[PDB]
């Protein structure tokens, strides 16, 4: 773009897995989420459409989750068959956000975006 957006982050309608803290999967069974996203290494923002938006802006899907972290840290899968196209930002407190994007040129962007954040320092 050309000047800030609305937060601090990359925002795309993906399928991302923010903050987690379960492990049940075993063959498969889904975990992750296709919403429009607003977060990547600074805050988080979440929603799935402009519906609690709609209403107040504190409110969202129920998935409407935010953070503040640009303590976090950078990886990316590489060892999957689907989500081997996707990012990933760690924060401190067990929590990970997970970026499967739309196409590559906007998933690569989430990396370029995501890494200049989750670790910042100078």
């Amino acid at each position: 773009g050309s000047g800030t957006g609305a937060g601090e982050g990359h925002e795309g309608y993906v399928t991302r897995k923010h903050e987690w803290d379960s492990t049940t999967k075993k063959a498969s069974n889904r975990s992750w989420d296709k919403v429009y996203m607003a977060a990547k290494a600074g805050r988080i923002s979440f929603y799935k459409d402009q519906k609690g938006y709609k209403s107040n802006p504190e409110l969202t899907f129920r998935g409407e989750p935010s953070y503040d972290l640009q303590n976090a840290a950078i990886e990316i899968a590489s060892d999957y068959t689907k989500k081997k196209h996707v990012l990933r930002v760690k924060l401190a407190n067990g929590a990970l956000f997970l970026l499967q994007a739309h196409d590559d040129t906007e998933m690569s962007q989430w990396v370029t975006s995501l890494k200049a954040q989750s670790d910042s320092t100078a």
